[PDB]
């Protein structure tokens, strides 16, 4: 596998829930970058160098993803709930001396991020979420059109071992199918092939695949329940937040993203990026410029 | 090695303009067409058909594309697998036997053919029974988190080829057994005759058959929904006396009973819950057989 972060160090951060792998580079204020599915920390490889010019950039594999350890799940998928992932990444950041840091997350990592901001807002200076709406919102907007577009939300949430067994016959196909279908082009051209190989290799591990399903099971159940409580209780993220989404990404299908996020956060700025779902890879300059601008204010 | 579960039934290959329909035919009396659904074949009727064949000419048909029926070439609209087209093909099939007016009981996908047949061509039907379905439109219209997780396959199998086909290729024996198992009251395969399971398993073992099933569900998400919506919007009701049976467990029984929903679609509908999961004729054969006999007589 390629080193896609020349000059970045590599850290295995112990937490109570397992080691978090991260690439670490730059200097300045700490900025944690979290990837989503079916990716690893390397998805940040085109924007992290630009962020590293101004921030101490920590590009972490989510708990259970990439080279991070896989906490054994349970019937409630607890370690793969965004609440648990956020606590675990808070612990990891603490291990590095970062008790207050900026956070940008993409996809699942963005869900960890806004859950972290709801549970532990004191930990965050600024939060950026890329191409997501809160999990609750996706579920509450899950009509026929949306059920078809993000079928995987319900497919991967099926009880084990059903998605695992189906994924295992040809894992390469599925990871590549998901990378391609959520891009603007609908193919792999936006991805550095070396990055694709990272994603495919992670996806090749049955245990990694199971973790992704656990993440999605959490997504369907506990994560939804957690969000539901906050939305019903009128709890908004108090952390200044940037919501970026791809003009042809997943978030914008369910709804107008800024309107949704203004319901969830008291200080939200939003901007679309002409991109599919994979903003930092489909639109690295634009994404990085948006993140740099936002985190630098 | 495929057991004959209809001793005394003949086996008919019925030619239609879209290909052959395979049917077991037994009994004597008014014609009654029994249509299975997914992921089964006509043999699902093996426990109730002999009781019906005491009073009716029972035609136990493989749906177009299913079982031993020929598989019409699909198209970008999945036309041959729309319930409208399947109805039309089964009407042609019944006409080959000289049955222009017949009773119809359908389960699952077959019940969707059946009520569509009833909407498009109600003069072909003396009486209609639908087992453990609501109209396709109602499924999609009530689409929410709970139903998306429960009937996830409605959106999964409707994904563009070859995504479901490839995934189903991952473990087809597991998938079909998981679907049969998970939709019963028991949660396992114990309600099924093992020899029937072998039929379902072998049909499901054929990639082309699996592709047809996906074509069926793609129709179910697109054209079938559009056809139902037209009837809802035009207020078109089924004028055929109809019996709606559903499993107290399984795919419908929620807030309003299936009967309440069906009453919006049918002018003359009676309904009863059967102590069953989804697979009424196999989980609850005597009760199913009794209700059908009583209704069709």
């Amino acid at each position: 596998l390629a080193d896609l972060f020349p000059g970045f160090g590599s850290e295995w951060i112990n937490t109570s829930s397992g080691r978090i792998f991260a690439r670490v580079g730059g200097d300045g204020p700490p900025l944690l970058l979290l990837h989503g599915f079916p990716q690893t920390h390397v998805m940040w490889h085109r924007v992290a160098p630009k962020l590293a010019e101004r921030f101490k950039v920590i590009v972490a594999d989510l708990p259970g993803y990439g080279w991070s350890d896989m906490p054994e799940s349970d019937e409630q998928h607890t370690p793969y709930t965004k609440r648990a992932m956020a606590k675990q990444l808070i612990e990891a950041m603490e291990q590095l001396g970062h008790v207050h840091f900026a956070l940008a997350g993409h996809d699942r990592g963005a869900r960890v991020s806004y859950r972290l901001a709801l549970d532990s807002p004191g930990r965050l200076s600024k939060l950026a979420v890329l191409d997501i709406l809160p999990t609750y919102e996706y579920w509450q907007r899950m009509n026929r059109a949306y059920a078809l577009k993000i079928y995987h939300w319900s497919f991967l949430a099926q009880p084990a071992p059903l998605p695992e067994n189906l994924l295992g016959g040809d894992p390469d196909f599925y990871v590549k199918a998901k990378l391609a279908s959520w891009t603007r082009a609908g193919d792999l051209s936006a991805f550095d092939p070396r990055a694709v190989e990272h994603y495919r290799i992670a996806f090749a591990d049955p245990m990694r695949r199971h973790v992704m399903c656990e993440d999605y099971r959490a997504g369907a159940y506990a994560d939804f329940e957690h969000d539901k409580i906050d939305v019903e209780a009128g709890n908004k993220i108090p952390v200044p937040m940037l919501a970026l989404w791809g003009a042809s990404g997943i978030a914008q299908s369910a709804a107008t993203p800024l309107d949704v996020w203004r319901k969830w956060a008291s200080d939200v700025q939003g901007a679309p990026i002409e991109s599919g779902h994979f903003l930092p890879e489909e639109a690295p300059d634009q994404t990085a410029e948006a993140l740099v601008r936002f985190f630098s204010a």
